[PDB]
């Protein structure tokens, strides 16, 4: 009951809105050591956003962010940022990181070092191919899910596979960072930051600005399918890795972020306010509301009534319609 | 890696308007045994249903229909029914019905054969008795969950005892059957069909078409009322039923549409709007929104609840009022 | 089986419009030793609540209800409130309180002891202090608790320390108490009725009554709130009291009452509309819309989120602000 | 039931001395699974070793052997060998293979027809190199672990990795076949076949069977525990494999052979007896003799016991001694 | 610690010669239940072994023996058997049958009754056709197996579907009770016993202690393997019941006895020993004795195995050999 | 990969003849942290025994052993016995145990600093009274269980119940302790140590020494019997240890060895062979035949049998046989 603990339980909730709940409800050491790993997370993240920060400034902060949390007094004063607390009282977070057990400091530490890495790595360029958009979701998202699925097999409380399948735990990021990314296109472009595919977008219009200009709508949504499809195709993965879970806490805390993301996508898809502000992600069907999303059985129908909600949207004009029934098919079938 | 069982699957969706999900979502054999099962009773059904097809022509395609499993190139082409696809490309479907395991096709083509000789039975003429009435319900539905008892036993994934009590499982297919023919009066009295047993009607008019002329508005209900609290005797074998269901997937799968089910026999009870159009389903109390149809103690409050609905809404005054309160009285005494 | 079982089952719809289905929903023994418990606790508050009966009269009846169970005769024809059924066929619930396996009986027949008493003890005053405040609580409402807690353990579907904790039961029955109490202000008022303790709200009024007058909205706010923040102690009890059950059945029951409270407090705090009318209860957002409350840690996080509403909400002029968030800081690192 | 399939096992229990027991007690699919992969394993190699036919008929039949599963009607007539049953009576085995779910299908015939380029390959060579002695076993039984492995994972009765480490499942295959040659040194011998590394006996001798003359024990048993230190190298792979199994029927079937091999390579180690007659399999060790071989803690208890056991008996004077002993100080340290 | 609990185990000890260790490993309240369970079950088949009683008075004891349970003085002083100890100190044996939970007693009262009728039923009468032979075991063994089974349920270590299943349970007993008999051919000579089938045995002799002479040896093993393959058409069954167990005490209690049984007719067929006096139970192959008989998938392969050792012997002369090979192949192929 | 820690295992090995492969198999942590626990015992244990260093010389050593872990070049270079090579290389011992966690390192150097008191005491005196067995068996054993209960918890691979009952560990090291030194009479003899309890051979003969005698065999087997009987009193706190436990490679770790002490005490029990060579352990029976060691139900199984077999050679002139038989009794009932 340490009230530096206390802190961070505080900066959790001030920082995350929507994921504080599951991670609170987790099993035994994993609730703290996901608590931690969320915050460091966020003070790395919170560097990256941070456009005062120049990119010869930034860069050694993100290769060498893993090394502060064994720096009991390192902080930093001057983020801008929304959510710089963290940043500004770092020692609270990184005293409770050197209390967790050395096993969930070591996976912490290390997903923190290949991160600093990839954020780096893309400061200074925008996403080109789709091969570079799996890259740059794989560093910001991809390696969360790699590590709290080694925290997960640390901790006991899942099987050590679950730690050890690195490529569906990464597809676990990649689906909610997609998605985000996807969800996101106004808010960041008012930010400045592209996030989009330069390969895909370009096939459409000159600059991805010009999906926020009105006489280009038809084009944007296209490009917003064909975006959608592409992050479909995590599902597979993302059920299998569900389907491996065993503890009720972590299944919890895994699954309900993959169904809002689904949900998410489902509401976004062949949707024209994307483009013109946030989306009505609005009600399900009635089957969906006679079983929520905390036994596999029922996160698999959940997720398969979405994508008939997608399929039966699909505009046979698209251009990627083909692709789209394709994965869903894929999904339906197994 | 099929390409015809994704058909299949596509199929599913486009004929089922509510299960295509939970079958879906059931583990491992059961899957696709279920998924083609429902496909091979939708094809029958609509032969059934097409009244283009002559009584004589028709006879004999519902008696061979089991064997037209086993003829690869088998498939009609002269239906105009809305899910005529399923039997202009039978073919597609009854090729991944030999490719499932041959203790599955055993169970699925004889109920397929009983189907059609009792089908085929009821072609010439409507129902009379009540006893009528559930020999035609097992006929299209009894028979049904008999089947899929008998598959879930076969895939081991439920106990052996599922598959052998037949009743329990014919009670399941004669309240899903009865509840629909209670919910689609009205349009059936459109198409031209008939199923209310005549003995029960014929004591309120003469003509089963009368419920629709709104002067014998009370009159109709009374009958409904009646038919209610006949289907209600069904539900303490559901209850049985689903008690001994140890497998999540097939739980979810069993449990939701018999819920669905008794839902509407609530929403239908003492209801006018049954013969002047659609009835809507109505929410439930504050606690069944609490909790899904995913675990037997939550189905049986949920199932309660919607006892209680239909207890504190019989009017002495119906002739079967007493009726009701005594099978309703037997439910909840277990 | 018995007539008289089913008349029970009669009454327990009739006066249990909120326990009746997850009462029923009890596996084995429990199911009938609830719902006796039920219908004589009913009956208990049937005649405390008759104001047409005298204290000369009341007082006798409470001290001695639990010996009205032994008495097979025993009945009360006096009574004219809408429950008073199962007084006047008292005879009937009092047999089958003799059938109970005689463990149960110990256990229902020693709270109506002592629940008697407490209410009897009351009748000539309102709640002063926050002490008395709890005092009572627990006579109409911890106490019950106990009992439901000792009657799980005592059917040993639950493990013997639920029973033993007297602590964490009582304490399951004062958050609900203690919620429906500050729920209820104005309907109480207008029925004469006093609960909140006066050591509090005379600290902002002159009379109870005050806080229905539009000039004193604000005093009356800050009043709830610092009640609200009282109730909100109870969480890392109600909590443990959850985490320790191990039978579906025992956990919807106790688990749905305490999520509803803990919804309804989050819906009147710092909410003007407690005194204009009853407030409509918020709906859970994000998470808590994925997920029932049927396993542990989706209620933890039900819970933390609905906690989060409330944390969101202090406004720091309120003068409990900080205690507010102090004991949801407490609630979350707990 | 089919009378086909009964026959299928009819085979499996004429050819398979040991496995036909374990393979019968594998859960569902898995079953008929590898039972069927066993015998067209076995027709196969019942071709590979009939000497009587023509090599200018011989490699198109190992090579188009794979295609034969597809052909009703193929079978083979012209041979001798005691399994020719499992040949003449193809038509039954195949039939039995194309009643298989597809995803098994693909697999045992993409394993058939590797081995079988494998097999023809080797049929006109002995073993030159150690390389080419991995390659040997690789083709004969390394692809069958490999896949039985993709049969586990396709029955998902275990993780997706099982399947997908391939370089896992051919180590099981390499250690049971090395085992097993160096074992059937002198059956080889008395048979016209050499299996034992050329690169290796030739720096002991000039003919490989020169092992079996009496004056040259002395560099018979240093060759044979050379050999030994090399298939002992595979051991880490074996208990990783091992270690990833979750379902107790396919963990007796893998560990039990793996058991019995490394058993014999304890019994063979520097024991001269194996040029002269068939080695005994003794007993387990005071631990091993209290524990079988189906929890995965015990087996590894086992291992290192076997180990343990040939590290005593490891000669100074033997020129692989260095090496043995660091093979088994990697083992024993993990 | 009850020293006349302490007497029913020096007892037991003394009544088994096989399973007290197995009945003493149960856990929680099995324990005792089935402890004392069998110490009844002893007397009661004690007293019906005993030839000094007349038939007449024989009768009554048989068909009042489950009402002794609850006559603490009464006892049994003219007994002269081997057991005769549990009817001399009966009242030791009742007081702790009153000591046992009611859910325990019940089941054993029921056991002892219908077990008695049964008893008497054929003091006087011989077994005639199988149909009978199964009746007499049913009525001393099969309830046994029902007995235990609800043991099992009752104390809820077991799913109630296993107390549910009678036909099965009833099978176990089946298997054992056939099992003994025809093993105990001889011993049952010398007391003036007859159990084999008199439609079974008369058809090969008109005396069945025939078989005791040498000239009829053939004659006599005919017989046996017939019967034998009588017993085998069991397992299946027992297969299946063991199939469900889930309680690792409650499956070694079961198994066991089962597998002994099966070694037992392996050791059996076609073995002129039988006829000469008590046989040898040789020894099995390494793939089981390096499993034990304490999970289902080994006790499967270890009665696959045994299956084998029957098959292999059968003779192609034998009058029952295709039988033999068609029960055989059914388990199997199953 | 550590060379010390090779080197660790290596060692390991060569000083654990049954304790190696079990603590080798041990779940993550606890593998190697048990390995140092065993090997700086071993070491401790070795200066203990050597007698090549005076008394006054040896009290220093054992005192300060613990803080000998902690001082990186601290060695032993004149040690004579056989393991001495754990003490001449015993930095490379240290420097692993240094690697260990604290929370493990604590619990060791615990122990070793209470076993180095206790054996430093009993360097000058024997065993006198049976109270005085139990100390020095708790100092050179029950520690050892303490230790490594604390250690299982400590990781927490185990409960925290199984590192806080000291009893029961400690009785788990007296079983052993006892069983040993009952064992190794004769050679504790031929090396001139004493360890059998005054108090209890000197009613038998003068000096210890003189059960060697011919003469004094019948005596000594007496004496034997009453010091097994004295050991039997462990048992039921082994089961209620055993019975605790969660893991399975913990649980193969402490029963395998227990189970091993308790089938020697059944083959030592009324056997001269113990004055005379060695006694073979007769393996267990044929209905724990088809049972290994490695789950509760089967350990306990085990255990009654070997009870049994010593119970039923209990000789009635044995001055102990009314204890043997009382224990006996008590371990039976529970
Ligand atoms: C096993 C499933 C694992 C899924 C892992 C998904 C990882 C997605 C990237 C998370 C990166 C760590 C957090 C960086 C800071 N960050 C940015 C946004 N957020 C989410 C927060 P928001 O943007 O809404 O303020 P919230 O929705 O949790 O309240 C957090």
């Amino acid at each position: 009951l340490s009230s530096s603990l206390k802190t961070c339980y505080k900066y959790l909730n001030q920082t995350s809105r929507s994921f504080a709940a599951v991670i609170q409800a987790l099993d035994g050491e994993m609730r703290n050591a996901v608590c931690i790993f969320y915050l460091v997370l966020r003070a790395l993240d919170t560097l990256e956003d941070d456009m005062t920060i120049s990119v010869e400034k930034k860069v050694p902060l993100l290769h060498n962010f893993h090394s502060f949390l064994y720096q009991p007094d390192w902080r930093f004063m001057e983020s801008k940022e929304k959510d710089r607390q963290v940043l500004e009282d770092f020692p609270t977070i990184s005293l409770e990181f050197r209390n967790l057990a050395e096993k969930y400091q070591t996976v912490i530490a290390d997903i923190c070092r290949r991160m600093g890495i990839g954020m780096a790595e893309f400061l200074d360029k925008h996403v080109t191919s789709e091969q570079e958009w799996d890259k740059y979701c794989h560093y910001v998202a991809g390696l969360v899910g790699i590590g709290l699925s080694r925290l997960f097999s640390a901790s006991e409380f899942e099987d050590p596979l679950v730690g050890e399948d690195t490529e569906r735990a990464n597809s676990m990021g990649l689906f909610l960072q997609k998605t985000n990314i996807i969800r996101d296109y106004l808010e960041d472009q008012q930010g400045g930051r592209e996030f989009w595919p330069q390969e895909v977008w370009s096939r459409y219009v000159k600059k991805l600005g010009d999906f926020a200009l009105p006489e280009n709508i038809d084009l944007a949504v296209q490009c917003l399918n064909e975006l959608i499809t592409n992050a479909l195709h995590h599902i597979p993965d993302v059920i299998t890795y569900l389907s491996r879970l065993r503890n009720q806490s972590v299944f919890n805390f895994c699954a309900i972020p993959q169904v809002m993301a689904i949900a998410t996508l489902a509401a976004c898809y062949n949707n024209q306010q994307v483009f013109k502000g946030a989306v009505l992600i609005r009600l399900g069907q009635a089957v969906t509301l006679m079983m929520d999303a905390t036994n596999m059985p029922a996160v698999k129908a959940i997720i398969y009534q979405y994508m008939e909600e997608i399929y039966h949207r699909i505009p046979d004009s698209n251009p990627s319609s083909s692709k789209t029934r394709q994965i869903i098919s894929t999904i339906r079938t197994q």
